[PDB]
């Protein structure tokens, strides 16, 4: 039931419910369980829950512009895709047309604050929530095991030196 | 003497690249000549750790003090591919344009140097040697001085580390890396 160290393969099998997108693309793709986080302007700030999300909900998958290194033209939006272990292209949330939500969500700050897991699944991108989000709370992502791994990023649960060597 | 002159314009080894190893190393240490080989390779600056009433060793001390900056090795054992390997406690890794390319493995103490008897760090505040790849071969670097009588104490240099997916000194938290 600790989500902590599930691989991505477990993220998928095991997720209980699935939210699709709401049918600009990146505020109306918004899901109706789901609120931007707005400054005290229009502009968004992040995303917040509307209601109660249960713990195992897969959202996404995340849409963006695709660049591969001879294609490429801004980074902050990026995430990468993997095939057979090596990069294969980028989806850029960063064009609020040709993006979904997700480039709204922002990351967490510590295990603590973490509600989400990005995933590759396929060739696909996933939020999956790792924990509930009681009503009005903020949606906090950070890589899954597997992604940080491919990163070299740390990631909650990842073992230090005394672990190994304990 | 005071100010901008002394100062001029912008030691810590924890981040440093193994290239930054090689080429800003101060001593170099080699194996004692020469020959059972894990033994007797021991350079006659370092000792070692035996357990109780025993003739069994079980880690590596300093016989002097052993100033920063000091290259141990090349590491020496046999050496298997993923084609020819037939206990893995005692493999390090050499990798080829960032793939992975043989395995030194150091149990056989006939065909391995005395750097199979160094243990590792536990901890960051533990460690006094780094193991970096340079070339084709891995070399241990103090990088804090070791006081006569002191267990020295390994683990990978940051870039070793990151090729086998392992914690590291200095490796940065979720919390660095977003505030």
């Amino acid at each position: 039931a600790d989500m902590t160290l599930w691989t991505e393969a477990e993220f998928e099998e095991k997720c209980t419910y699935i939210v699709n997108d709401h049918p600009v693309q990146a505020e109306a793709s918004l899901p109706r369980n789901l609120l931007f986080k707005y400054a005290t302007s229009e502009e968004v700030i992040g995303v917040m829950s509307k209601e109660y999300i249960p713990k195992g909900t897969r959202f996404g998958p995340l849409i963006g512009e695709i660049y591969t290194n001879d294609t490429v033209p801004n980074r902050k939006y990026f995430w990468r895709i993997y095939s057979r272990g090596e990069l294969h292209h980028f989806i850029d949330g960063f064009n609020e047309e040709k993006s979904n939500w997700m480039r709204y969500v922002n990351p967490a700050h510590s295990p603590r604050e973490q509600n989400l897991a990005a995933c590759q699944n396929g060739m696909n991108i996933y939020f999956y929530t790792i924990k509930p989000i009681p009503a009005n709370q903020e949606l906090l992502v950070w890589y899954c095991r597997d992604f940080a791994e491919r990163l070299h990023y740390p990631y909650p649960g990842e073992l230090t030196m005394m672990n190994l060597t304990q």
